[PDB]
């Protein structure tokens, strides 16, 4: 038998896409049921026939990297996403030298560099030359994740913000040379401090990072890492940033979201790589009381005195008297009245829906105004609720408005 290239046939390129760690192995170009990772699908693959001559060009000139390629493409072209198995079949292939890329991929992967395969080809000296060629390509997924600490911290409370972040994978020719998390801070927000960057379970010093000042950055908060700081990322490991702030007042909304970005270098192509988070939400209104004579109609009262507790029921105070925004009393003025900006709601904390709805504010009167008595009970109870604070009574969305009454003393 002749062991022949033969010229008249047409060959074939099937790759078998997968989700993990790079092959420092070098594929035999015949199938290989190497399914150390998860199949792929919707990576689009494109190859494209190189100028090289199989039949009578010099074989020892031909390109072995995909570097090697470049200046040497054609018109002839193929796109394949993969479908099944994470697998896509490129058939009745013209016979030649290709160079293969990915084009398209899913949210979050990190796709590998590119490749260049020939067909036929051999993996030993002693195969039969092979035409129908089998590759494994490989990727990284790589998730981005922002979650609030914010439950009963008030205005000017610090609370912190956390992004969990994969790094990707880097071979051993391949590194990770840049690594930054980016949030563009609310208006409303203060920037505390860093707490803490973690690279998988090695806690970070501040020389392994840069911050940024973002009140004079557009309130745009910039931590990368130092050279050092570099030095101690491992491939794939999981990426975590830690950082307080507090809520300056409660502003034009009672919400205040919050959404941040991961970039990276992909180790493979060199090209950024940016990843964003989910968007987290952190509740905040305004608590307006108006003090009331009782039976004196449509009369406020100036010098009532009171003080603000968490609590489950008015016969059943909890934490307080609370510090807002370095006030633990307040006293009702000249219109009868007095704001308290502001109050984290009570029924959505941590980035979710409170279970259970459980908690409320109270409001303890210490003292009433000159010649009136002290009201029996002097605690009223708050359902300070984003549904109850949006209540509208243009007699606003962001203030919910408490009346309490005052009787004159003896009679
Ligand atoms: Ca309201």
């Amino acid at each position: 038998q002749r062991a022949n290239i033969d010229f008249e046939r047409k060959g074939s390129l099937t790759l078998h896409k997968k989700k993990g760690a790079e092959s420092e192995k070098r594929a035999t170009g015949k199938e290989m049921d190497d399914v150390a990772g998860e199949p792929l699908n919707g990576v689009t693959f494109k190859i494209t026939k190189l100028n090289f001559d199989l039949q009578n060009g010099d074989w020892a000139k031909f390109p072995k990297t995909a570097a090697d390629a470049k200046g040497h493409e054609t018109s002839t072209t193929k796109e394949v996403e993969t479908s099944g198995n994470g697998t896509a079949v490129f058939d009745n292939l013209d016979l030649g030298i290709y160079l293969v890329e990915e084009t398209k991929a899913p949210d979050g992967i990190v796709t590998g560099a590119p490749f260049i395969v020939s067909i036929p080809m051999v993996n030993e000296a002693s195969d039969a030359w092979n035409y129908n060629v089998v590759a494994y390509p490989k990727n990284t997924e790589t998730k981005t994740e922002k979650t609030v600490k914010d439950a009963d911290q008030n205005i000017q409370d610090a609370y912190t913000y956390t992004i969990k972040a994969d790094a990707p994978t880097w071979g051993k020719d391949k590194k990770l040379t840049a690594f930054r998390f980016e949030d563009e801070l609310d208006k409303r927000l203060d920037f505390q401090k860093v707490t803490e960057v973690k690279a998988g379970d090695t806690v970070l010093g501040t020389s392994d990072y840069t911050v940024n000042d973002p009140a004079t950055d557009g309130n745009k908060l910039v931590v990368t890492l130092t050279d050092e700081g570099l030095k101690k990322v491992k491939s794939g490991d999981k990426m975590s940033l830690t950082f307080e702030v507090k809520r300056k007042e409660v502003g034009n909304t009672t919400e205040l979201k919050n959404r941040a970005d991961v970039i990276f270098n992909n180790p493979n192509t060199d090209k950024e790589v940016k990843n964003k988070t989910n968007e987290v939400v952190t509740y905040h209104g305004k608590l307006k009381v108006v003090k009331k004579d009782g039976k004196e109609a449509g009369k406020v009262l100036k010098g009532a005195e009171f003080e603000l507790y968490q609590c489950t029921s008015a016969a059943v105070l909890g934490k307080g008297p609370l510090t807002v925004d370095g006030v633990k009393k307040w006293t009702t003025g000249d219109d009868g009245t007095f704001t308290i900006d502001g109050l984290h709601v009570t029924d959505f904390e941590d980035g979710k829906e409170a279970a259970p709805a459980t908690k409320k504010f109270c409001l303890k009167e210490t003292k009433a105004p000159a010649g009136y008595a002290l009201p029996d009970p002097n605690v009223t109870e708050i359902e300070f609720t984003r549904a109850k604070i949006s209540e509208k009574d243009k007699f606003d969305e962001v203030t919910l408005v408490s009346e309490i009454k005052n009787i004159k003393q003896g009679t």
